[PDB]
């Protein structure tokens, strides 16, 4: 750079007073997470609960802020041979009668008892069902209320970031309060714009009120500056000092304004050459370092199910049919023999 | 403003030190959220390990801080007629036998294979009710978890912010490192309270520690003071200088004591008129904005599923019963015949 | 403290730019939450919706930032009474075909109802099934989603300390426009290393690139130095002075550099005693308040359920067997007597 410029350099003044405010504390924002996420839906406040103590420990922190006998004989033969029969056919009956019936038992027994094992299995499968949609219902409540969830947490940061300011500014209230109060401090547009005088403290309810009587330049001209000059590779240095014309005479005054004094050998400061020294670059940075997401792939592939079945429960176990009588005419030649016999 | 007042003004002084610790760096806070989340219950580590990488990443970012033969013939046709009549009950009763016994093959092939399904149905109901059950239990878990999790992410976030604290501290000793140690600062209260000679700096373990060799005012006295007078429509502004009298009379000191040196024409300035120049208030505010959050009717009623729905499983499918019969006065009557046929 | 030692103090310079960076501003970091949480699987866009309206404000925030007959008439009773005989089979076997019919109509009943209730148990079953494993994924997407959205929520956070940063920063920068511009500050290695002279603002993307011309030393010793001295129980205070020796006589200088001027009385302050103040320590703490959290034990066992059940569903209700009648020998002796029969 090196290179003779131009500042505006003051001439003339003003009184001016400059009025700032500074605030020092935070109102207990204490806030209640079941009316920042829940409004109504006591369901939410139901879900809630199962939220942690969370708020608890959250204002914590917010709040830390602050021849023819042969017919007779044979056909007796004969009759006994039906009477044989006869009873044959009872002892036949009499079988069917208890086996019809016991299956007619069994049958009571399977639709009885089966019915009970329907109303066993349509209990159960309602609660199932029942249940299932508590789970369904609650858990979009879920999503919802995680979502809503890290944005009070956001509020909660945004907060924080603004205690951390207000600490911050509260050190420059009480080193402002040190020097421009206790002090006149030499420092331009520090302790109010233009040069300091001295200042007034006051109070405010989360403030410190300031008044800094001070002075600014009401009158003052672009002129020339120039920060070192090299005569014989040489440099040339002013001490509390800028080199200043009057009009094309190399003079050195103060920075406040030029009474433009001469060149003395003390003002100056000399260099044995004209070499610059090159300086450091680009502080305050920070990291952030929050370095990295992957896939959803890889995240769940780690750990995931898909877990999916379906049923057989066959039912051809019904299908499978019953076959039936339905003859009658044993019934229809039997009558009509009991017609022939009584005929004869 | 504008008015005489009385500031303090020192008289005699005194030696003192001042010794401020200011820190700037900070521990490694390797923060395991498996122990600050979970304590007990492994169940707890066996779902937290379905919650991302999120602990790794946060202590990247904390990590990141540091005649009568008629009768025979005619009786032999009626006895062929009873051949008729009981080959025909054979007929029937074969029939009867093979439709009765395959309607209780029928009976055996829906009680086997219809417990077959009731195991089938039962297993898989059971399995139902497991799974339920575990969704149950690890849902409520999840809510658990998630209210303890930003909890954590609360603790992470008061920790960056005072690792910010902590490097802007680090910034602040750095620059007393330069100004109190390798300077004299002509600042009132800072590099220690007082006025600063010279400053020993010593480290610390997280520290560094000055030791600010100052002077304090022992002796002093609430003393007149005033920043500008307006004798002719016009101010006089003394150069670092205060107006302050012996007791009435006018003159011009230091701000650090008072040798109350005459009013000359150089030290103080002055304007042509006596106008306040109004200043600019109330900075170092920050703007939040974490604006807004509306119902859960809204949130929830774009994106919810009511869902629910009873069965119907009727069960008067089994409910019809079946019919018998009880009679036996065929077979009483049946044996009564034999009687009679065993008599003539 | 209090005693002799040394301090480079300088003696000869040179020219110094400083050029150093400091920013002002921060892009709009308008981050997507669907790109930073999601990459893949469109089921994860499909619950992010549920996920409230959080990245709206979360970017708001961000945005923010910004002889004969005897024979026939007794046989012919006798067949008469063969006729009420098969009159009376007749009426047996009617019966037994209705009945049985019955019984079969019912076991039809059951089989194609029963089918019916199969069919309906088993699409609620395989429904079950569906939408329980949809919960199952989900649930386990809920897991992961929630992890990384504390992440996300920790990168919002780094961010907005950042922005805190860039926001004191700008304040230094403007507080440096008023110094080191606007001013000559006689701070030493503020407003670039080494002794300030004048600064040369420029601006950058997001910065303010400072251009200081300064002066470091060149040269310099390392020569003792006094803070005071304590000749009689009466301490010495050089006023923008420190205690300094030409080898041995003691003289007083500036800070800056040393033309030893000698020991005045002005120059030097003086306490009646020697008498230390020993000052306070340790200021910049923050406490961060974050306190507690118990146990999963405690946490869950306030509320929590574990709530299981198997079922019953007995199946010996199917398990009783069909007794059966497999008996034939009344057809073959029916038969015979039919041989018998026809014989004679
Ligand atoms: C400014 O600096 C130049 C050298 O760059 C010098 O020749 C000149 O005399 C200086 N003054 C003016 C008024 O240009
Ligand atoms: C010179 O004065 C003008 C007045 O209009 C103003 O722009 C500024 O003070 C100077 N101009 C420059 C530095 O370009
Ligand atoms: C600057 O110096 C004198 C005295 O201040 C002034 O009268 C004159 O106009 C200027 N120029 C010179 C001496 O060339
Ligand atoms: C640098 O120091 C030496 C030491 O005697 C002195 O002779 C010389 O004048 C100094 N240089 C300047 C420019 O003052
Ligand atoms: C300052 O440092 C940052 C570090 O990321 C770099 O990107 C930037 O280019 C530097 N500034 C200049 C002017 O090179
Ligand atoms: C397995 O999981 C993947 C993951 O997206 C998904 O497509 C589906 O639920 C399952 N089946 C198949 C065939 O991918
Ligand atoms: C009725 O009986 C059989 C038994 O094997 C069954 O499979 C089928 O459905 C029916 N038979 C027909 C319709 O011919
Ligand atoms: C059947 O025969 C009997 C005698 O065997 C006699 O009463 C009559 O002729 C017939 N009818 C009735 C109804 O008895
Ligand atoms: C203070 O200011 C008033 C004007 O407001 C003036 O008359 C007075 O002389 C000053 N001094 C004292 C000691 O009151
Ligand atoms: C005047 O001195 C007293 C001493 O008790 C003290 O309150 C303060 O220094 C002054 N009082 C004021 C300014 O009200
Ligand atoms: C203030 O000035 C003189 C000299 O310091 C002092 O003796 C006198 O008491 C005071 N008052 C006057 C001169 O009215
Ligand atoms: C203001 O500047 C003019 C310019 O010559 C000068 O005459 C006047 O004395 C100045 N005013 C004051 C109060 O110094
Ligand atoms: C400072 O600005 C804030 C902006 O919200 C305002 O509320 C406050 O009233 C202002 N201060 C004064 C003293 O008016
Ligand atoms: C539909 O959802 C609402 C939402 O609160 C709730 O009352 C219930 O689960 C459902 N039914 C009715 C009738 O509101
Ligand atoms: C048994 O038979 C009928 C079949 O239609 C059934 O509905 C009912 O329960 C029973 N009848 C009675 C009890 O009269
Ligand atoms: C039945 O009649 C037969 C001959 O027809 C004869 O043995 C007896 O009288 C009766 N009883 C028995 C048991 O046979
Ligand atoms: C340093 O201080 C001691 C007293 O501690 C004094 O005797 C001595 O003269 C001083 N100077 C040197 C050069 O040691
Ligand atoms: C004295 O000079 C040496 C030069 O090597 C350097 O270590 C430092 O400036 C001084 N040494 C100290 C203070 O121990
Ligand atoms: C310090 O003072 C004189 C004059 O600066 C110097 O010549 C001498 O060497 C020094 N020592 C004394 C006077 O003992
Ligand atoms: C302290 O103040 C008194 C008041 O007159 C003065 O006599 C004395 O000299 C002062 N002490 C010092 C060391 O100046
Ligand atoms: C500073 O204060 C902290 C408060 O926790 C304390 O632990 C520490 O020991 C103090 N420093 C010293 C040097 O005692
Ligand atoms: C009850 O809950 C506990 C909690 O861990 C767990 O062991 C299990 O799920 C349940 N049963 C028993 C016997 O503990
Ligand atoms: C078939 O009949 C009975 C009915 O009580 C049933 O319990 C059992 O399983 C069978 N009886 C046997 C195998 O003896
Ligand atoms: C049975 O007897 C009838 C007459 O009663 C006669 O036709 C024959 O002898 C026998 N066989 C058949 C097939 O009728």
């Amino acid at each position: 750079a090196y290179s003779n410029n131009t500042i505006a350099i003051p001439t003339n003044f003003s009184i001016s007073i400059t009025t700032e405010v500074m605030p020092v504390s935070m109102a207990k924002t204490s806030v209640d997470c079941n009316m920042y996420i829940c409004g109504d839906s006591t369901e939410c406040a139901n879900l809630l609960l199962q939220y942690g103590s969370f708020c608890t420990q959250l204002n914590r922190a917010l709040s830390g802020i602050a021849n023819q006998k042969q017919i007779a004989n044979q056909f007796n033969k004969a009759i006994s041979q039906i009477q044989e029969s006869l009873t044959t056919t009872s002892t036949a009956l009499g079988k069917l009668q208890d086996v019809v019936n016991q299956n007619a038992q069994a049958l009571n027994t399977l639709v009885k008892q089966l019915s009970s094992n329907f109303g066993a299995i349509s209990s159960v499968l309602n609660d199932i069902l029942s249940r299932l949609d508590k789970v369904e219902a609650e858990v979009q409540i879920d999503r919802l209320i995680t979502g809503r969830l890290q944005s009070l947490q956001t509020y909660v940061t945004q907060q924080l970031i603004r205690a951390a300011e207000i600490r911050a500014s509260a050190n420059l209230a009480a080193t402002k309060m040190s020097e421009c109060v206790l002090g006149q401090s030499k420092r331009v547009d520090f302790c109010g714009k233009g040069y300091h005088l001295m200042s007034f403290p006051q109070a405010a309810p989360h403030g410190v009120v300031f008044l800094h009587v001070t002075y600014v330049p009401s009158q003052e001209r672009n002129f020339t500056t120039a920060p070192a000059i090299c005569h014989e590779g040489k440099a040339y240095f002013p001490r509390e000092g800028v080199f200043v014309f009057n009009g094309t005479s190399w003079f050195i005054t103060q920075r406040n304004f030029f009474s433009p004094q001469i060149i003395t050998t003390d003002n100056t400061f000399v260099s044995g050459n004209c070499d610059v020294v090159i300086g450091i670059i680009n502080n305050t940075v920070y990291d952030p370092l929050q370095p990295e997401l992957d896939s959803f792939k890889e995240e769940l592939d780690k750990y995931f199910k898909n877990h999916t079945s379906p049923d057989v429960d066959l039912g051809d176990i019904s299908g499978i049919n019953a076959s039936v009588v339905n003859i009658q005419k044993e019934i229809d030649r039997l009558n009509e023999v009991a017609k022939n016999l009584n005929e004869s």
